[PDB]
Order: C-alpha cells, then structure tokens, then sequence
C-alpha cells in the first residue's frame, strides 16, 4: 500500500474527511437537528441550562419563577420566594425579607446551533407577568434579534451563534421566550400541505434538558465538551468542534 | 311484540349492535380522538403513567429527570438523585451515594389508541441529555417505529397497538419522545389550510394525564379497565374492549 | 440470618422504616400488611455463598 | 374402581393417612426439626414472638433489653427507655419520666414442637442483669422445667408443649433463656464422636425469626395457623394439626 499521509491513496484520510464533513451538512439538511439553548447565570456562579432539540424549528419559553435558581435537594427559602415574587409582580406587592434574590438571573445566554437561519430568530423578553412590551395591547409578540447574535467560531468555522445580556439591574426582571428556524435555502416549504403534518409531529418529538450547574467550568467539562456544543464563556473564549472538510 | 332475540324486530339487539359501531367508527372519524399512553416500569413495581388524548396528532416529551419514579408526599432522596443525574449525564460527573439509582425505569411500553395509523408513529429515545443519536450533528430527530408495534387484539378486534423495550442494562438511561397522527384514510388534508389552524388549536386542547400506580395490578383495575383503554400486561395478556359489530 | 437481617439498611440514612414493618408483614403472610409498594427494594435480588478452599466442599450444608 | 369410601381398595384415602403420619413420624425423626418459641406479651396488646428451628437441640436467649417491646418505624421514647433500663439494673440507678416502662413484658409464653423431649427442657430465667439466681456464684446455670409443661393437644393428639407464666408484678424485670432436645429415644448418640460435628453445624444452620404482632388475633390468624404451629391463646384455647394416623 501506499505510505500514510503521502498520496491520494490514503483512503482512511479521505474517508476521516468527509466523515466530518457529512456531519456538518447532515445537520444542515432539512432532515436534521436545530437547537437551542437558554443560559441563566446566577450570582453564586450556578447556571441553569434549558436545551431543546428538535427538526425543522425549534424554541424554549419560561416563566419568570421558572428562570429563577433551584436547588435540587436543598433549602430554597420557598415561602419567602414566594412572597418575593408578589412584589417582582407589582411593586410592593409581597411581604419579602429580602431586597433582591439570589435566585434572579444575573445574565441570560442564548445559543443557537449553527444549523439555524439567523434571520428567523426571535425573542420575546416579557416583564414578569409575561407581557412582551409594558402591555398586551401593544406589544408585538417578539423581537427578530439575529442581528445581535455573536458568530462563534473555531477554526474559522461557525459552530454557533449568540446572543448575551445582563440582568446587572433590579428592574431587570424578566420572562423569556425564544424561537428560530431550521436553515431552509430550498424553495421546498417544509411547513407546506405535503410537509405539514410532520412539522406538528415536530412539536411532540423535541427532546428538552434543563439541569443547574454549579459552575462555568463544570458547564464547559461535563455539558458543552462532551457533547460537542457551541459556547462563549465569560473571558469571550470560543468552544466547539469545527467539522466542515477538517480531519 | 317479537320475543327477544328471536328476529330482525329486535331493535334493542340491532340498536345495542350500533351503539358499539358508532363509537369504534366515531373514535376513527378525523372528529375523533387519538391517544399515547406512555408507561414506565420501576424495580419496586410501580408504574408512572403520561397520557395525552388529542385531535388530528398527539405526543408525549420527557426529560430523562422526568422520567424518573417520585413518590407524592414521601422520601425521594431528592440530593441524592441531584448526584445521580449529574453521574447519568456526565460519566462520574456526580456524587451520590449509590451505584444505580432506583428510581430510573425498568421498562418502557407505548400505547397508542387503534385510530392511530401505525405508519406514522415516531419515536425519539435519546440519551440522557436528549440527543436521538450520540451527537446532535449525525442525529435523524426520530425514527418510525411502527414495524414494532404489536397489535393489542379482543375478540378478534385491534383494541389498540403497543412497543415495548425493558431498560435493563446499566447504560440504559433515557429521554422520550413519541408522536402518532390520527389516521385519515381520505384526501382531505387535516393540516391543508383550510384546516390547519384547527390542528394549531389541537395542540393546546390536547388533555394531558399523568400518576405513579403502585402496581401493574392496580393501573389494570383502576386505569385501563374502568376507562375502556388498551393495554398489554407482563404476562402478555390483552386488555381492552371489542366494539365493532358487537353487542 | 432472618428474611430481616437479609435486607438492605442504609446506615444513617433514611430506610422508609415503618413502611418497611409493613412489607415484612406482608411477606409473612400474603396480604399481611399495609405496604405502598409491590416490591422491597430492600430484598436481595442474589445471593452468592464463598467458602474458603479451606473448606471440605462434602460437608457444606444450607 | 372401587367406590370411594368403602372400601381397602381407596387408595387415595391410605395415601392420604400416610402422608399425614409421615408428616408426624419425620418430625420425630433424628433428621426432623425441634422448635421452640417464645411470646413475650406486652400491655398495649402486642407480641413479640422469637422463633427458633434446628436439628438435635434447640434454644433461644435474650437479654431484658432485647425482650422489650421495639416498635419498627415508630417513637419508642428511646432515650427514656435507656434511663428505665439503668433504673432496673440497679434500684434508682437511672432518670426515667414514668414509674413502669409499658414496653416491659406482662408475660411469657414458651412453646416447644412436638418433637421435643420435655424431659430436656432447661430454663434459665435471670434477672435484668442476666444472673439466674439473685448471686453468679450460687446461681445453677438453669431449671428443667419439663413438669410444668402442658399437652397442647387437638384431637386427642399432642401438638405441642406449654409453659406460660405472668410477669405481673413491679419485680418481674427479666433476662431469659431456654432450650430443648430433639426426641432420640434410640442409644444412638447424636452427640457422639461419629455424628458430633453435625450437631456443631447445626447450631450454624438453626433458622430464627422474630416479630411483633399487634394482637393475638393478628398472631393465630398469621403465624400460627398458616405455619401449622401450636399455640394456647389467653382463653386456653388450643390450636394446631393432628396429623398421626389420620386424613
Ligand atoms: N492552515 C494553516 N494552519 C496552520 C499554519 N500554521 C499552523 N497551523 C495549524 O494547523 C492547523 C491546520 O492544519 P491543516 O489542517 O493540516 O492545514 P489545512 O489548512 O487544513 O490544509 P488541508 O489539510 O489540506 O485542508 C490549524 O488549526 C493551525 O492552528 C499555517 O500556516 N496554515
Ligand atoms: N363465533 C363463535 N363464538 C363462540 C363459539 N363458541 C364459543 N363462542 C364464544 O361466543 C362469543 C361470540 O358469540 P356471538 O357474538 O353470539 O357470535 P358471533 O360470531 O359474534 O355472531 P353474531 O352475533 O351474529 O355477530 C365469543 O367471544 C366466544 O368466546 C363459536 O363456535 N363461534
Ligand atoms: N371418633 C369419633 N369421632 C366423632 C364421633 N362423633 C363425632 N365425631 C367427629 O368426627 C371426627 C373423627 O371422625 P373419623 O376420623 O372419621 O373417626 P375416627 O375415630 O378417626 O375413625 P378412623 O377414620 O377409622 O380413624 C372427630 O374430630 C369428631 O369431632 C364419634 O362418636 N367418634
Ligand atoms: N498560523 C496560521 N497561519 C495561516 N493560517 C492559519 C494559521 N492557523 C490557522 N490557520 C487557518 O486559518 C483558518 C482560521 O483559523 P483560526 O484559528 O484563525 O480561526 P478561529 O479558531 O475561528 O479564531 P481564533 O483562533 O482567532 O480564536 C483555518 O483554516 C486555519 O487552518
Ligand atoms: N370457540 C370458537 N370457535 C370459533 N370461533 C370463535 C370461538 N371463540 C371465538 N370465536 C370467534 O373468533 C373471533 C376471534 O375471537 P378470539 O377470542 O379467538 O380472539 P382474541 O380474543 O383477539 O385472541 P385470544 O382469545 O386468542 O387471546 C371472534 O369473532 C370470536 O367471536
Ligand atoms: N363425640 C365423640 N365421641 C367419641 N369420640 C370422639 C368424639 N369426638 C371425637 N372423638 C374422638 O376422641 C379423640 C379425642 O378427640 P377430642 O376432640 O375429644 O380431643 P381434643 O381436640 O385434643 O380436646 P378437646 O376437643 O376436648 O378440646 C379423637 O380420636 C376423636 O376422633
Ligand atoms: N417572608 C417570609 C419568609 C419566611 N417566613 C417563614 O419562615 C419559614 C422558613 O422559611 P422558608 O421561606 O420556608 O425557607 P426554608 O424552610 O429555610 O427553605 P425551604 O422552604 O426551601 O426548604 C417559612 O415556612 C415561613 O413560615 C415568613 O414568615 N415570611
Ligand atoms: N450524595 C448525597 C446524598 C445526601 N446527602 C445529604 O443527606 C441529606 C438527606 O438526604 P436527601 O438526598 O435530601 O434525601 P431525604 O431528605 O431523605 O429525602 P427527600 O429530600 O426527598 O425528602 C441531604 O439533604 C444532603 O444534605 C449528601 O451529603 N450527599
Ligand atoms: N405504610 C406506611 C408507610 C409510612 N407511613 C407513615 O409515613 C411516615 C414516614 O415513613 P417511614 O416509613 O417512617 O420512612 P422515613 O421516615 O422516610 O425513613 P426512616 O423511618 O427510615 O428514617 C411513617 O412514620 C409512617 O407514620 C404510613 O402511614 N404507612
Ligand atoms: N428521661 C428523659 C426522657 C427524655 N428526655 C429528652 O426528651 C427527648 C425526646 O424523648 P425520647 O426518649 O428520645 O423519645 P422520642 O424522641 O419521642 O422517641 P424516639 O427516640 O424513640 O424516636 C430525648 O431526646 C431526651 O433528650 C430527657 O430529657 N430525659
Ligand atoms: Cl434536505
Ligand atoms: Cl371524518
Ligand atoms: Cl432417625
Ligand atoms: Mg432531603
Ligand atoms: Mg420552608
Ligand atoms: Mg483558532
Ligand atoms: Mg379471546
Ligand atoms: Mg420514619
Ligand atoms: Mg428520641
Ligand atoms: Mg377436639
């Protein structure tokens, strides 16, 4: 045989490319996963995880309550946080022994899956009785927000998109939502009458995690790593695995 | 009058006769309902049940977490199994007390009702952090499971078709998704635009049901029986209720 | 060793104690108890017996 | 054939007597069972009952602590029941909050099976301190109590045999042992240098078992009965299975 890495003959070679390669692409296809993922980062340096995956399109929405930190197992001051709740609802409207909870988001991460078009992403950040901009009556349901989405990179590949703000303010209370769409550049509309069906089957097969890491580190080693995800950290360092025509 | 069961002016027999029909027929109608049943199997011999019952499609999504057996009102070792999922997400990511967490399913059986249509059955079992298939980037969202459905037969009649997969290994700790559509034997497309906004309605008027059993003994009598629902026991006994052309 | 002794006991932990009475009622006698659970996962699920190569295999009883 | 009942040729009635009277006979046997119980009876109605079934000889011992009432998964006022018990080691010895402990035995009961030779019967019944005669050194290590056993008898057979006495009194505060010899009216010694090492494994393979039952009631109707055993109930009321030479 020919000598490793030498020749065009080096089949195992071609054979790791395009491995990687079909990797890439697959996702992109109409056939495979986009994702999403909502970070909360909390001030005991804890972060929640809400992922969900799923074809053709794909979105997480939580409460305000349901964004705050739990602790599995643990106290959690419950009685308290309930009454804390009441006046993050309307001023003055709880009997909380506390100015501000620990269990407040201090920033929200979000990450889609490079799989996704970034001009169908939309966000409704609602105040904490979930209305998207001070009242119902003239609130648009959401914000197309792709412009703001940071490109990750590694290896000059995109391995993901985000978009980060912090919650450093008191009045920064909020219920989230977020939505995007699986890359579409056919002119097959996946939504059409012959496709239809199986995009409401989409809905019921999406798989979601969500679990409270202690730390970014703990997040980085034993969530984004493993699995091969995208992620920015906050020293702005770039995670994930660049497949496109690479060995 | 006639005597009973003697001649065709028996109308309470032929009345009886269609009565059972009608609602075999009805629950097959695109104006009926299709259900899932979804049931886990814990070593201590209880049984979570998820059940949803929709028009058009219907499906059932659950965590790994979610999966797993909580006894209402008791002791669930809630730290404990904080450490365990840490340990089932992540190899060693944890720190629990124990080598395998008894709260994790046995077994796993899927129910559908017999007005779902067998081809199209999907089923997303992922991993432990709700990837279909190792990586997010090499996964088909689901796949059809159909084949392996048994017919659930009474007196000759599908009463409803099941799936069954025992968890028994160590390695085997999951996320599930399941999704079926009604069948529609026509050409009128349910999700056609003349209707689809209905099916958009179905999604939230789908009626959603879930309880832990403390025995299979139990869920027959007190859920399938009483409710007229399929089911499949460990011995392989069908339960369920014949109704096509039958008094 | 009783059926008793043979069950599982996590050392200061909690061992559902009480409901734990129950099941052994009801294994005593079916239906002795009033247990909220099928199955003790407490009960062994195998037991394996070791002799020493001390041991003359012939004599051993159970 | 024959008619059932009229004849020698009822085969199955020989059959059935034999079975029964190789029941009786194999019990009496060298290679049968001797068993002894003994019923401590406390004054909320409850009983503990200690069970013990070995080859050749058999007995049970127990301190004054392991003979009061435990209540699994209960309150058992634990650490007032440690200063009772100082208190009935030695006269004013502790700092108990009640005068008489109610899990202090009112009675005893001992039963030996059948196959006992009551002849072989020795007790000793020590005081809380386990000294059977007020001082070590002029304490006999035991009493044959053999006399004072009566015939549990049901249909003119011997079932049993039983020694019950009442603890009544402030005084009664007891440690007790007691042991039997299985029947050998052969000049075989079991215990002879031929058979000797069997009856040290014997004293290995004896079979205990303890609990507490809430009632009387509770204790005939599921452990006596459904084991076949004798008993005598508060009322003298006998209860077992006559099985020599009958159907
Ligand atoms: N492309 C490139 N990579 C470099 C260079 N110097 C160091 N590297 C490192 O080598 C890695 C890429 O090496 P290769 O994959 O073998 O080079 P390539 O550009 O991909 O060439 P092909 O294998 O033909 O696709 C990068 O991750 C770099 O960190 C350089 O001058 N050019
Ligand atoms: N069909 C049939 N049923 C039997 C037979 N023998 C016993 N059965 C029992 O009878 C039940 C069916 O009885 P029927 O409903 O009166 O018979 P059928 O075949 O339904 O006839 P129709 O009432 O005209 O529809 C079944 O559940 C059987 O368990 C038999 O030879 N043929
Ligand atoms: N022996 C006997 N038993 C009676 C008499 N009257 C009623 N019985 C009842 O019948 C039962 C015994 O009946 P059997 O076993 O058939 O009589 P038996 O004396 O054992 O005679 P065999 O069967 O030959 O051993 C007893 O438990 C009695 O309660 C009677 O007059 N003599
Ligand atoms: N030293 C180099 N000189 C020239 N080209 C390089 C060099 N190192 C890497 N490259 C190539 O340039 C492209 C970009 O790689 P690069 O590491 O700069 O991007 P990145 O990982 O997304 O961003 P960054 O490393 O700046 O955080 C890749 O094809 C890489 O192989
Ligand atoms: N003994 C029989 N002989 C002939 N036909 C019967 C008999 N019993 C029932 N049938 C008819 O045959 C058809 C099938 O009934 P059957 O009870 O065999 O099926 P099942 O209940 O789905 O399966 P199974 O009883 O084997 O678990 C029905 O129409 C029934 O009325
Ligand atoms: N009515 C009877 N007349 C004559 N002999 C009887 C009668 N009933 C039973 N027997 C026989 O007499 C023997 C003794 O039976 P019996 O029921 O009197 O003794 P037991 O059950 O040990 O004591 P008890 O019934 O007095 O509590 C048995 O062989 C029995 O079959
Ligand atoms: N604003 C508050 C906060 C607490 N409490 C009382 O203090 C008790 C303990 O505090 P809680 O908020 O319940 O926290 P923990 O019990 O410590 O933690 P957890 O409930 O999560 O186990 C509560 O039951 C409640 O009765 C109160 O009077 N009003
Ligand atoms: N791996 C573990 C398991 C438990 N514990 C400690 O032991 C306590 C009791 O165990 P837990 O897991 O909380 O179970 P329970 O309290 O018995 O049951 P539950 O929480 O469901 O009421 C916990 O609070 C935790 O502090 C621990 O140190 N680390
Ligand atoms: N069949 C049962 C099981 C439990 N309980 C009640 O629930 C309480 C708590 O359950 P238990 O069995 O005692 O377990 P734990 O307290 O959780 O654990 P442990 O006793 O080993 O510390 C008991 O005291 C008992 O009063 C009951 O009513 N009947
Ligand atoms: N003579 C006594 C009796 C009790 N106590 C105190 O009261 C507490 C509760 O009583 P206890 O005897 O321990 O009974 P319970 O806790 O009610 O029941 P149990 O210990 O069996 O669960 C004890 O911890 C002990 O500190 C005491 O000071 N001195
Ligand atoms: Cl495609
Ligand atoms: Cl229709
Ligand atoms: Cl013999
Ligand atoms: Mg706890
Ligand atoms: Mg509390
Ligand atoms: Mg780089
Ligand atoms: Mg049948
Ligand atoms: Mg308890
Ligand atoms: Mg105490
Ligand atoms: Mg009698």
């Amino acid at each position: 045989a020919d000598v490793a890495g030498t020749s065009n003959r080096d089949f195992r070679g071609r054979e790791q490319r395009l491995f990687n390669s079909e990797q890439y692409n697959y996702n992109s296809s109409l056939n495979g996963e986009v994702s999403v993922w909502v970070y909360a980062y909390y001030s005991d340096g804890s972060v929640l995880v809400i992922n969900k995956n799923s074809q053709y399109k794909v979105g997480i929405s939580e409460t305000f309550k349901a964004l705050k930190e739990y602790r599995k197992g643990q106290h959690n001051d419950s009685y308290d946080e309930y009454e804390v709740n009441q006046s993050i609802y309307y001023p003055n409207g709880g009997d909380a022994r506390k100015f501000h909870s620990n269990a407040k988001p201090r920033a929200i991460q979000i990450i889609f899956s490079p799989s996704v078009n970034v001009r169908t992403i939309k966000m409704a950040k609602g105040n904490a009785v979930s209305v998207p901009d001070e009242y119902l009556q003239r609130s648009h349901p959401w914000e197309a927000t792709g412009i703001k989405y940071r490109k990750i990179k590694r290896d000059g590949e995109i391995v993901g998109y985000s978009h980060y703000f912090e919650l450093p303010h008191e009045y920064n209370s909020i219920s989230l939502a977020v939505s995007g769409v699986h890359k579409n550049p056919s002119s097959y509309n996946v939504g059409s009458a012959h496709n239809v069906m199986d995009v409401f089957q989409s809905c019921d097969l999406a798989l979601r995690f969500c679990n409270r890491y202690w730390a970014e580190l703990e997040l980085v080693n034993h969530y984004i790593s493993p699995n091969a995800y995208p992620y920015l950290d906050i020293n702005n360092h770039s995670y994930g695995v660049a497949l496109s025509n690479r060995q």
